[PDB]
């Protein structure tokens, strides 16, 4: 009531039209709540027993009297009256508004008020009455079982009062309804006032829109705007028996097996014939073409070149070269160029090596590093050679052995030269002992390493000379001691069509990359030889590859190192790693194409030779596809040949064995001993061929991505797609078009027999597959319907974050006929610019239902990272494909745990389950039943097959899905959506293929047009596009194809089960992405095959002619039929990439791994170095660091990831000159260290990989901020003020940009705006709105920073804004040559930074920042900003760093076992929040004013009707915890990252049993740091589960102690009480199964408890080992060495003193002579032993504690006293140690040996033990302890917890739910409810003094009287029932003082005013009985004794003063109102007085 008044008063003050919407909605929510509360309070005070708060339905039933077990059994039941899916579990917890109990009748009243009562009525009834009726029926059934004395009945009432209170009377008549109506009218008037007077005019529309959904729910949706009615498909009559008969016809003849048998004689023979085909399909060569670019030669340690040393070198070089005699035109040109260079003026020489700013142009020098050579300066032959250059197929005889021998000799010599040594944070510890020592320290001295560094210098010079202004001029650089001398030529500029850079590479002959058969010549100076290489041309893509050849080779070698360590379990030997590095480098600097194809095909060749049956011949043919030209290709081919033959020969064995798969022994057929797989490069041998496949994959990934995109491959794929289209027309001409499209029929197939071909499907087969899939989909119709209806068919199309992505997407056809290649985000803008509205997905299909689908080949140079695939399509095609794929993914996700696998992180259960069934089936036998009981034994054998059937194929008629989808059982009540999908498939059937511009130019620019190409131009009639039917052009029809394949496989299963009923053949499969795993089960005779060879013969004789294919090798005739049936659906099992296995363990292991490692981490690692964003420094370092953190996600070990990060940082610090000693080093200009500088200004960086794996990408800046603020607050060091000034300068330099951010991209701190290559042109529509308009619009409609707009008006603006975003524009043109070259340019001395609106060099920015910091001064605003940032914004990221600095790693010396590769998800933190709708919606709701903003926010949000509430809640925290205000946009921007859930779908490839928790995966990474040893992360070995276990243990011991101290039956109690997952019995079971988590004071009792319940003594004896122990363990990488020279030790010790399970880590920092003793031991004797051991260890090396005398230390310390030792803050003056850190997190359990002589005491609440008979007695544990933070109010009861006590029976079961339990335990006051108490009094209990009061009433009133017929840390409840009885009263509050006159007056008045004889006392309300007893407690004691006289005196007063009941105080606690009201509610007045 008063709530309305105070809201009124607080709202009146606000002036009209001044409140924003959000507060208005808040106020009206409050007013509605208060108005509802008025009626709720009325009902509660009038009728309900409830008077304080609502109670759950289960609670009310418990109060009723029904035992708990009934409810518990009822819990599992699901309501059948509610088809939606409501569960009774959720039904219990809901709280009806009001409840009342009368006998077995329960009356629930739900109170609501609404304008339209009928709605409230019907909705509330539908919600509750159905479940209530179900419960009524179930409890009636239970009563009929003899469980309940009488039935229970539910009387559900609803009181729906009109908003105006018109129907108050009829709904609920009362004596005060008028005031209720008054209040309702006033509150409604207040609603009107606030809604019409207290809002801004601009925001009124938004407010009304909000109410339309919150309080109105009036506007009714017009269905799904209706869905058009397209024609459907009528099912045809197809019976499986027809297909079975056809198979019986087709399985009666010989059938060739598709695949071949893997035999060494066969694999070797395929090569010998493919060679004899290759050498004769091509002409013959005899001059191996050059393969090496840049032929260096190093014979000395290489010093990196510098501008100075370069001068001296180049001088010495030309000193050498000039006096040589040229003999070839190239040598002549070199001689002339050297002559010109040496003879240059000193001014020219000065300007040559000068920066671009100090450059002074000269006659002979025009640009730095270049000079001009003119015709007069040159020579005749050199001039002719220049003219020939500017004015500008055969294969090696691979068959011949001579060529192979020569090439092998050459390449092996080169590789032996690169192997020739030259003649000169936690992770660091491991990286120095494991990766460094064995990889870097072994490669650092190789000729490859130094040559690798040399080629960097030769590539940097070329890159610099490739500039537009430098190209046309010559140049002459030199290198190491004038040995290698680069002679660049006047190359072409960047331009297009190849920026061919031409150069010559004269060098000194020696070991290294020298190939003296392709050199232009070999000049001899007598003492040495100089090799003048031929002029070599290189383009950008093949120049970047060489430029980072060393880094790529080193990362490849590191990955190979990792794989070898995982495989062999030990580090490689130096020779192997050296050879591997040499091979990787040689491949890296030979980025050709043929090798990139050989290695690509080898990945699939390897599994095709390590399997019984597979098709190798096709793959081996693929090897001989392109001509073999260079010696390197022939060498690689020879090495392959040898390796493949050796691998194949291993199959001559396959001895059967047993291993144990999953959980079954299981037989095998594996080549275990004599099958070890060789290695491709070195002389090592791998245990598992998985390592070989990984090595070959690493070789393949070394080749540039650019290469796959080459014009030849574009022509190849164009012809591939045209060829299949041409054949489709051949079929459409041979047969009717309808036959090809709709599909032929069975009666035609079994009359032609040739229609069983690809691109021709069978209608009957399709229908039968659909029916077979329905057989399994018919059991989950409801789930399928829900999934289909939940795909959001009624949401705006372009608003989805997949239609406004960056993926490639064809656009509009230009005038010339060629089709554009725009991006999807552009297309959304283009359609939205001419739409006027945003159409739903279905609606857009209706509009674009006539535009023929168009598609084209993606543009390589416009290719995008997000673009996966190779074809692009226009908007109508994408819409249709989205419809189809959404429908089929909704349908196909309901069999995702049986046949297909989508998610669950990355689930294998579909395949894992299939194997388990097959494995169980195989472990058995079959008895084929002949006549009589005589059986034939048969041994069941499996035969696996792994084929990729689901993959898109170039020829695959898509019409089949038309018929298929018609029959598929979707479960929808109607066929509108099914028909929509059918029609969609009918519009993606005919497509227009548009031929590319590049191919158009190429084919036109060629003299010869072969017939192989003539047809390709006939397909296109207009020379620009043709018609392709069937093939859907690599569209995203993934799940649809998978479902179709699964349906056809099930069809084959059913077909086979009918063909051979007698046999027990088993077939089971499972799909995953593009690959499946078919498990064919087949039978073989156990005998010599005589009985079966007769049974089959007699079967064939009988007439079952389909038994000729089941005569031998059944699995062959199983796979034949399966393939044929799959081919009936146009699915053709690939004859190349298939693998049949006899159930090897290696086969299953590799297949399962292939389903978890989606992308090898090499690809990612090698991708980091190349293709940097180019967005500057902080965005190049950040991008590279981020792509090297995604490689750590895909299995890459932390050490290799750290190496990759180090290389990427070294590279990124060389483009911008940020490394020490370079130009832009911050320390040169700034006044702070190089590691204490903000990253954007050129700091160092985090540089770790764990800090970058969990924390983030820019944690260096956050740590800088935290340190600076903490120091500048606690101190005032000017250095930290300088740092803060630098950060403020960065901010000031960041806010001068334009407006762009959004949530998830908030870039706090600052960022120097590095110049970005602006594209020549601008993307269409990117400039639709002026940048000024965008800035203001963004600053105005802040909401759209968080929620994608949904209206066309506010969506075009958002899309165009997204276009104008640097990270997007740069992403679009990543492959653009201009951007690539700009990236490769050394941005060192160029003006690239932006300062004050001008382009300046990074040095200028550094100087300006330094000046700003010098002049910087602190202020309130920026200090507050920094404090808020560090404390709140970057708060979820400091947590990770603090986590990673508290974990002590320790190397338990062993070898780590390698397990499977599961893929968990790195959910930052799994939680169940109290705020729903997601922070984006909640915040966007706040900053929303326009009506459109309401429309966008409400639709996007998930529970709109609660959005407001969320905000309120979100406020309470931000002020309660942080203390900040939210009402500002800037503070919200600051705090948004702290709340916004990351929502990052991060998948990590962990190995073994690793939970999905983020801490778990981080712990696993910390356990994977060492490749060969086993780390044991110390803290807790893992720290919701832990704290829940802690609370459960606390309650368990608490109840144990209480019950044993009160003698109650704890035994049954522990079966009864329940706690959020199980009962205390199950809690103890879990404790014993896992282990009592370590705890300080509860272990001591947790063991006493367990030993007395379960009988196990594990915990009790375990605690007794903490008594004392030893076993000091060590680390393995920080062991201290012994020295007899000093008689001491030396080194960094890390011993761990294990006192049972109490660890004590001791570390000794040798350099600082310090130590950090971190322990967990907390007792005097144990800790004395700890000091004994640690002091011994410390003295041994020679050291002593940091002793010191402190009277009392402020913090926690280990002060010494005479009594002994003790942690904590002391006061007593005594000596103290230092460095003593008590971290209880180190406590970790471990199996311990030895027993104690232990005896228990006092019912087992104490325990006293001894080590043995020798040791003295010691008190081990006792229960006299006090526990804190114990959760009593979560205890629940499952059974009747009976509490017989003091010979008194109590029923505590409802008290459990009441929550008063604790009070009862602690004898604390409380107020019992009325129904709960009445149930506690279920057993009769009456007040004794009532008898004496009745006697007094009889004495004074003989007639009217009562009718009593029918009758520290120990708490013990000494109080009898009086305790709970007094819970309503207040005990002695009545007191023993009494006034007899008052008591007599009250007694007479009550007797004369009430008829106490109306009903017997036993038939009243127990609670009111207690109330009246308390009112009359101890009343007659002071009256009866002298009554005979006292009454007389009372009478006198009645006749003397006329006393009244209001003037009488009974003793001291007169309560007239309560007494009268309760008596009236329990006693009617006198009948005579009623009339008056």
């Amino acid at each position: 009531m008063d709530k309305y008044r105070e809201i009124h008063n607080k709202l009146k003050e606000f002036s009209p039209g001044t409140l924003t919407a959000v507060e208005c909605i808040d106020y009206l929510d409050r007013l509605y709540a208060v108005r509802h509360d008025i009626v709720d309070q009325m009902i509660k005070h009038d009728w309900s027993d409830n008077k304080d708060s609502e109670e759950a339905i289960g609670k009310v039933l418990l109060f009723a009297g029904v035992p708990s077990n009934i409810i518990t059994a009822l819990e599992k039941k699901i309501i059948p009256n509610h088809p939606t899916g409501k569960s009774l579990k959720a039904f219990f917890k809901m709280t009806p508004a009001n409840y009342k109990i009368s006998g077995t009748t329960i009356e629930f009243v739900e109170v609501t008020v609404t304008a339209d009562v009928d709605k409230g009525i019907r909705e509330k009834k539908l919600k509750y009455e159905a479940g209530l009726t179900y419960i009524e029926q179930e409890l009636h059934k239970f009563f009929l079982k003899g469980e309940i004395p009488q039935p229970y009945k539910i009387t559900f009432n609803v009181v729906a009062v009109r908003t105006d209170g018109s129907n108050i009377t009829t709904q609920w008549p009362s004596r005060r309804n008028d005031g209720v109506v008054q209040y309702m009218r006033l509150v409604q008037a207040e609603i009107s006032y606030v809604r019409e007077h207290l809002i801004k005019t601009e925001e009124r529309a938004a407010l009304e829109a909000m109410f339309n959904l919150k309080f109105n729910i009036s506007t009714h949706k017009s269905q799904p705007y209706y869905i058009p009615d397209y024609k459907g498909m009528e099912p045809i009559g197809a019976n499986i028996e027809d297909l079975v008969d056809y198979s019986k016809d087709w399985l009666s003849r010989a059938r060739n097996f598709s695949f071949f048998e893997v035999k060494g004689t066969a694999v070797f023979e395929c090569f010998n014939s493919n060679e004899a085909n290759h050498c004769q399909r091509y002409p013959m060569s005899r001059k191996p073409r050059n393969f090496l670019l840049i032929q260096c030669s190093l014979i000395t340690s290489y010093k990196p070149a510098t501008t100075l040393s370069d001068q001296i070198d180049s001088r010495r070089a030309c000193s050498y070269i000039l006096n040589l005699i040229p003999d070839t035109p190239a040598s002549y040109l070199i001689h002339d160029m050297a002559y010109r260079y040496i003879n240059l003026t000193r001014e020219d020489m000065i300007n040559y090596y000068a920066p671009r700013i100090q450059f002074k142009q000269t006659q002979n020098v025009r640009e730095p590093g270049t000079f001009k050579l003119t015709s007069s300066m040159l020579r005749a032959e050199s001039k002719a050679m220049l003219d020939l250059l500017n004015n500008h197929i055969e294969s090696l005889n691979i068959a011949s052995h001579i060529v192979q021998s020569e090439s092998v000799s050459l390449i092996t010599k080169i590789l032996s030269d690169l192997e020739l040594n030259i003649t000169e944070t936690v992770l660091d510890k491991f990286f120095q002992n494991e990766t460094q020592k064995y990889l870097i320290d072994v490669l650092k001295k190789t000729t490859a390493w130094h040559i690798g560094h040399l080629i960097r210098d030769i590539t940097e010079s070329l890159i610099a000379h490739s500039g537009l202004k430098r190209s046309k001029y010559w140049s002459l650089h030199s290198y190491n001691n004038g040995n290698v001398i680069l002679f660049i030529l006047p190359s072409k500029s960047l331009e297009v069509a190849g920026s061919f850079i031409r150069f010559i590479t004269v060098f000194r002959i020696g070991p290294g990359l020298v190939d003296k058969d392709n050199l232009d010549t070999i000049l001899i100076d007598g003492d040495s030889q100089w090799g003048v290489s031929k002029v070599m041309s290189i383009d950008l893509n093949r120049l970047l590859a060489l430029n980072i050849a060393f880094e790529k080779a080193l990362i490849a070698t590191a990955t190979w190192f990792q794989y070898y360590t995982e495989d062999q379990g030990q580090f490689p030997l130096q020779y192997a790693i050296r050879s591997v590095f040499a091979n990787h480098f040689l491949l890296a600097i030979c980025q050709k194409m043929k090798l990139c194809a050989i290695f690509d095909n080898l990945r699939y060749l390897i599994p095709a030779v390590t399997s019984l049956y597979s098709g190798f011949p096709s793959l081996i043919e693929k090897l001989f596809e392109r001509p073999f030209k260079s010696s390197l290709e022939v060498y690689i081919y020879y090495n392959i040949k040898s390796l493949l033959v050796a691998l194949a020969q291993n199959n001559k064995a396959r001895f059967y064995s047993k291993v144990k798969l999953l959980g079954l022994t299981v037989d095998q057929s594996t080549v275990g001993a004599s099958g070890v797989y060789p290695s491709f490069m070195s002389r090592i041998v791998y245990k598992h061929y998985r390592s070989l496949i990984s090595e070959v994959t690493t070789c393949f990934f070394l080749f540039e991505k650019g290469l796959h995109g080459n014009m030849n491959e574009e022509a190849k794929i164009h012809l591939e797609t045209v060829e299949w289209a041409l054949k489709f027309r051949e079929k459409e001409e041979k047969y009717g078009e309808s036959l090809v499209e709709n599909g032929y029929m069975m009666w035609e197939l079994r009359a032609n027999a040739e229609l069983a071909e690809q691109q021709l499907y069978c209608q009957d087969a399709i229908e039968l597959a659909a029916i077979e899939l329905n057989k399994v989909l018919a059991t989950k119709s409801s789930v399928v319907a829900n999934s289909i209806l939940s795909k959001n068919w009624e949401e705006p199309y372009f608003s989805q974050t997949r239609n406004i992505s960056l993926k490639g997407m064809s656009g509009q056809v230009q005038e010339d006929g060629h089709l554009s290649s725009s991006v999807t985000i552009i297309e959304a803008i283009r359609y939205l610019s001419n739409s006027r509205h945003n159409p739903s997905l279905l609606k857009l299909y209706e509009e674009t239902r006539e535009q023929k689908a168009m598609a084209r080949i993606v543009r390589k140079y416009q290719r995008t990272e997000a673009d996966r695939g190779f074809f692009i399509t226009t908007l109508p095609t994408r819409c249709r494909l989205e419809i189809i794929e959404d429908y089929y993914d909704a349908i196909a996700k309901n069999i995702s745990e049986e046949y297909i696998s989508y998610g669950g992180e990355k689930k294998i259960l579909a395949i894992q389950g299939a194997l388990e069934k097959a494995l169980r089936w195989a472990s058995g036998e079959s008895f084929i039943e002949l006549s009589n009981h005589k059986f034939i034994r048969m041994k069941r054998k499996l035969m696996y097959v792994s084929a990729d059937a689901t993959k898109w194929s170039p020829g695959d008629n898509s019409a089949k899905f038309r018929r298929f989808t018609s029959m598929l059982h979707n479960g929808l009540p109607n066929n509108k959506l099914k028909n929509c999908v059918i029609d969609a498939l009918k519009q993606v059937y005919k497509t227009d293929f548009f031929m590319s511009r590049k191919l158009r130019n190429y084919i036109d620019s060629m003299e010869s047009l072969d017939p192989h190409i003539k047809q390709f131009l006939d397909f296109f009639p207009d020379g620009h596009h043709g018609e392709v039917k069937g093939n859907w052009l690599q569209g995203n029809l993934n799940k649809c194809s998978s479902l179709f394949g699964v349906a056809m496989s099930l069809l084959f299963k059913q077909v086979w089960t009918n063909l051979f009923p007698e046999l027990d053949c088993f077939f089971e499969f499972a799909h995953h992405s593009d690959d499946a795993l078919f498990i064919y089960g087949y039978l073989e005779p156990v005998d010599d095959g005589t009985d079966w060879f007769l049974f089959v013969s007699q079967q064939i004789q009988a007439g079952h002619l389909h038994w000729f294919s089941v005569n031998t090798e059944m699995w062959k005739s199983m796979f034949n039929l399966h393939e044929h049936i799959l081919l009936l659906g146009s699915i053709k099992i690939s004859p190349k990439k298939t693998t049949v296995s006899p159930t090897n363990a290696e086969f299953l292991s590799t297949f399962f791994e292939g389903c978890a490692v989606s992308i090898p981490f090499v690809k990612i690692l090698l991708g980091s170095l190349s293709d940097l964003p180019g967005l500057g420094y902080f965005d190049d370092l950040a991008a590279a660091q981020s792509r090297c953190v995604k490689a750590l996600d895909l299995g890459a070990s932390p050490q290799v990831a750290q190496l990759a990060v180090a290389l990427c940082t070294s590279k990124v610090e060389r483009l911008y000159g940020t490394a020490p000693g370079m130009v832009n080093h911050p320390a040169a200009y700034l006044q702070v260290k190089h590691t204490d500088t903000p990253i954007p200004l050129g700091g160092n960086g985090a540089m770790s990989i764990m800090e970058l794996a969990t924390a983030g990408i820019g944690m260096s800046d956050k740590n800088l901020l935290k340190r600076a603020l903490l120091g500048y607050s606690h101190k005032r060091q000017k250095s930290m003020l300088y740092i803060l000034g630098l950060f403020k300068f960065l901010m000031k330099l960041s806010d001068e940009t334009f407006q762009h951010e959004r949530l998830g991209q908030f870039s706090f701190i600052g960022k120097v705006q590095w110049k970005i290559f602006t594209p020549k042109s601008e993307f269409e529509f990117a400039d639709m709105y002026t940048s000024k308009f965008l800035e203001l619009w963004s600053s105005q409609h802040v909401t759209y920073d968080y929620i994608i707009p949904k209206g066309r008006d506010n969506l075009l603006i958002y899309l165009v804004r997204k276009l104008n975003d640097p990270s997007i524009v740069t992403a679009m043109t990543m492959q653009s040559p201009l951007q690539l070259r700009f990236r490769m340019q050394a941005k060192q001395h160029m003006k690239v930074c932006r300062l004050d609106g001008e382009w300046v060099t990074f040095r200028e920015v550094l100087a300006a920042a330094n000046s700003f910091a010098e002049n910087y001064s602190a202020t309130s605003q920026d200090m507050d900003l920094f404090q808020t940032l560090t404390s709140c914004t970057f708060s979820k990221e400091y947590a990770w760093k603090d986590f990673l600095n508290g974990i002590h790693c320790d190397v338990i010396p062993t070898k780590q076992v390698q397990r499977a590769k599961v893929a968990r998800t790195f959910t930052v933190r799994e939680k169940d929040q109290i705020i729903q709708n997601s922070i984006p919606a909640v915040i966007g709701y706040k900053f929303a004013v326009t009506v459109e903003e309401m429309s966008d926010v409400l639709d996007t949000a998930k529970f709109p009707d609660s959005l407001s509430v969320d905000l309120k809640t979100m406020k309470d925290g931000v002020y309660r915890e942080l203390g900040l205000d939210i009402s500002l946009p800037d503070v919200m921007k600051r705090i948004a990252p702290m709340l916004y859930k990351s929502s990052k779908s991060r998948v990590v490839i962990v190995q073994g049993n690793v939970e999905g928790t983020a801490e778990a995966i981080c712990r696993y990474w910390l356990k994977s740091m060492s490749l060969v040893k086993t780390i044991r992360v110390k803290p807790h070995k893992e720290v919701i589960g832990q704290q829940k276990d802690l609370a459960a243990l606390k309650l368990c011991i608490e109840v144990w102690r209480w019950c044993k101290a009160n003698s109650a039956p704890y035994r049954d109690w522990f079966q009864a009480l329940w706690f959020e997952d199980k009962t205390f019995s199950e809690w103890l079971d879990r404790f014993c199964r896992v282990g009592v988590p370590p705890i300080d004071p509860e272990i001591q009792c947790a063991a006493l408890m367990i030993a007395d319940i379960k009988g196990d003594y594990s915990v009790l004896q375990l605690q007794a080992n903490r008594r004392a122990y030893s076993g000091k363990q060590y680390d393995a990488y920080c062991v201290q060495t012994y020295n007899e020279v000093t008689k001491l030790y030396e080194g960094d010790l890390r011993v761990t003193f294990n006192f049972g399970l109490d660890c004590a880590r001791l570390e000794i920092f040798w350099d600082k002579k310090a130590y950090i003793l971190e322990t967990s031991i907390t007792q005097k004797h144990v800790l004395k032993i700890m000091m004994d051991e640690v002091s011994k260890e410390l003295i041994k090396c020679g050291m002593r504690f940091n002793t010191e005398q402190v009277q009392g230390v402020r913090h926690m310390v280990l002060f010494k006293t005479e009594s002994g030792f003790e942690w904590g803050k002391p006061n007593i003056p005594c000596i103290v140690y230092k460095n003593c850190v008590l971290r209880t997190s180190l406590r970790t359990t471990q199996a311990i040996n030895h027993k104690f002589m232990i005896t228990i005491k006092d019912d087992g609440l104490r325990a006293i033990a001894q080590h043995d008979e020798d040791s003295p007695r010691f008190l081990l544990a006792h229960a006299f302890h006090t526990i804190r933070d114990i959760r009593y109010q979560a205890v629940d009861a499952v059974s009747n917890v009976w509490f017989i006590h003091k010979g008194v029976k109590l029923y505590l079961n409802p008290i459990i739910s009441s929550g008063l339990l604790e009070n009862f335990m602690k004898n604390l006051p409380a107020a019992i409810p009325p129904a709960a108490y009445s149930l506690i009094m279920n057993r009769a209990k009456i007040s004794v003094d009532l008898f004496m009061f009745n006697d007094l009433l009889k004495l004074i009133n003989p007639r009217n009287t009562l009718d009593l017929s029918g009758l520290r840390g120990i708490v013990k409840i000494l109080e009898p029932v009086r305790l709970i009885k007094s819970w309503v009263s207040r005990g002695l509050s009545i007191e023993k003082v009494y006034s007899p006159v008052n008591i007599i007056l009250m007694s007479r008045y009550i007797s004369k005013t009430f008829n106490l004889s109306t009903k017997q006392v036993s038939l009243l309300d127990p609670y009111d009985l207690t109330e009246l007893e308390s009112i009359v407690r101890g009343w007659g004691e002071c009256v009866i004794d002298q009554f005979e006289s006292l009454d007389r005196e009372a009478q006198n007063m009645v006749v003397n003063k006329g006393i009244c009941p209001e003037d009488v105080i009974p003793d001291s606690l007169f309560s007239f109102r309560h007494t009268m009201v309760l008596l009236r509610r329990l006693f009617p007045q006198d009948s005579i007085s009623s009339f008056y």
